[PDB]
């Protein structure tokens, strides 16, 4: 049983994960595939074991019978006593994210405007925002809503690609991986830092992780938190500092699924191995570590602190919780219980 295969979405995670597999000893190996929804299949039909997903991802995953394992835990300031995988967790801030410079734009004047999106089924990105836009619309027609749109995983051809930029050739355009530039939490906030996009949809510990010096990268050197603006679901605007009182949803973390009859076995290995290159690894500032890929949030996040424990054995919809759960369902009525696959 003692053998973890691990499913990587594009190049980039099935280059980390080989590394991974290398320092493991092989007790961890990879599959790879070019999207999300392809790896939940590649474990529904036993060709691989688990991946780490966002809870859009999950509510997929759940619907074809995979549970969750473990969940990603960041930095806290309560139950500081307990260990990190004992921890409970405090889910992450979905925020709507706009240039200061910008005056004007509100939550209630973004029709027509332009947007950036981390993918399609994705929480923050997508699930949330569109939900919401939907409701307050009446309409399902959320696909004519923004001007143009980059929005991993729709149709390359359409308005909600239009901001996609595909790879270093130009290659990809809209593939919902991180071969696409604007993919994801960081590549989205790209997309709005470049004023390619008015309006960014990812979560507060985005902003913070890529301003004021937190990201060396070249589009992210010289950006300012004071630049950045919060569109609150009043109408109002706020600084990135109040995110406690200014965002769309609490979105549940991001966590490790996998078959049921596969659970017990990965979440063995994966607390051995993130004792090995976990935050305070054994290994990882030295050999290898599990939670860094230089900002690109390959496989996990790069702000996990650890993978946590559940507790009370969560089906998916009580991980997720019962109020996102018919959220999501409410907004999958414009595209009623099935495997997508
Ligand atoms: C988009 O609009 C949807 C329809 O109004 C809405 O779904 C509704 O969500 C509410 C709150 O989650 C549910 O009301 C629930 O209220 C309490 C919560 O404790 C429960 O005791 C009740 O049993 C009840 O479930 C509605 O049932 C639900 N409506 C339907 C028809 O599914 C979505 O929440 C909206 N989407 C977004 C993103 O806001
Ligand atoms: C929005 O996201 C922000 C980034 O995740 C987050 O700020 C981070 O908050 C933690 C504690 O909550 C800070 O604490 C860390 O740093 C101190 C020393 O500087 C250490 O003692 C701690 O061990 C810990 O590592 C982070 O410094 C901070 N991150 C950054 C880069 O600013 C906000 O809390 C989030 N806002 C809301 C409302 O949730
Ligand atoms: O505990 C069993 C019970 O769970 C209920 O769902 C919970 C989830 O377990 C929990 O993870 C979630 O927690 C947060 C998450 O960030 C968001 O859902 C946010 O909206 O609320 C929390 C913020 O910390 O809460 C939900 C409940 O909202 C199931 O609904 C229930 O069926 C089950 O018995
Ligand atoms: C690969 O997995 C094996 C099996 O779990 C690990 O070997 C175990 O190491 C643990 C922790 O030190 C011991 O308690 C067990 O006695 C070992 N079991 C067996 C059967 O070998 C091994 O450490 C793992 N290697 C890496 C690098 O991940
Ligand atoms: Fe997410
Ligand atoms: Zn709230
Ligand atoms: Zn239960």
């Amino acid at each position: 049983y003692t053998r973890v295969v691990w499913c990587a979405v594009g190049p980039e995670e099935q280059k980390k994960c080989q590394q991974w597999s290398q320092q493991s000893g092989q007790n961890v190996t990879c599959a790879t595939a070019s999207t999300t929804d392809d790896c939940i299949v590649l474990v529904l039909k036993g060709e691989a074991d688990a991946l780490n997903l966002d809870g859009g991802y999950i509510y997929t995953a759940g619907k074809c019978g995979l549970v969750p394992v473990l969940a990603e835990n960041r930095k806290s300031s309560k139950h500081s006593s307990l260990d990190c995988v004992l921890r409970p967790t405090e889910g992450y801030l979905a925020v709507a994210v706009v240039k200061k410079a910008n005056e004007g734009l509100t939550w209630n004047s973004l029709k027509d405007k332009k947007s950036c999106h981390t993918a399609v089924d994705r929480t923050a990105g997508w699930n949330i925002p569109m939900g919401l836009i939907v409701n307050q619309t009446g309409s399902c027609a959320f696909d004519e809503f923004f001007s143009q749109s980059c929005a991993p995983g729709a149709d390359p051809k359409s308005r909600l690609c239009a901001l996609c930029a595909g790879d270093d050739q130009g290659l990809d355009k809209c593939v919902p991986n991180s071969k696409e530039k604007y993919y994801g939490y960081t590549g989205a906030f790209r997309c709005l830092a470049e004023d390619v996009g008015d309006v960014a949809f990812v979560k507060n510990d985005t902003v913070w992780e890529n301003t004021n010096g937190e990201s060396t990268a070249d589009w992210a050197k010289n950006l300012k938190r004071e630049d950045f603006r919060l569109l609150c679901l009043d109408g109002t605007r706020k600084p990135v500092t109040e995110a406690q009182s200014c965002h769309l949803a609490v979105a549940p973390n991001h966590a490790v699924v996998s078959r049921s009859d596969r659970a017990a076995h990965v979440e063995q290995v994966l607390l051995h191995q993130q004792a090995l290159f976990g935050k305070n690894g054994k290994n990882c500032p030295d050999k290898f570590c599990l939670f860094k890929s230089e900002t690109k949030n390959l496989l996990f996040n790069d702000n996990t602190e650890c993978l946590a424990k559940l507790g009370g054995r969560p089906t998916y919809e009580e991980y997720l919780g019962t109020e996102y759960v018919t959220a999501i369902a409410n907004l999958k009525k414009c595209s009623l219980e099935a495997c997508a696959f």
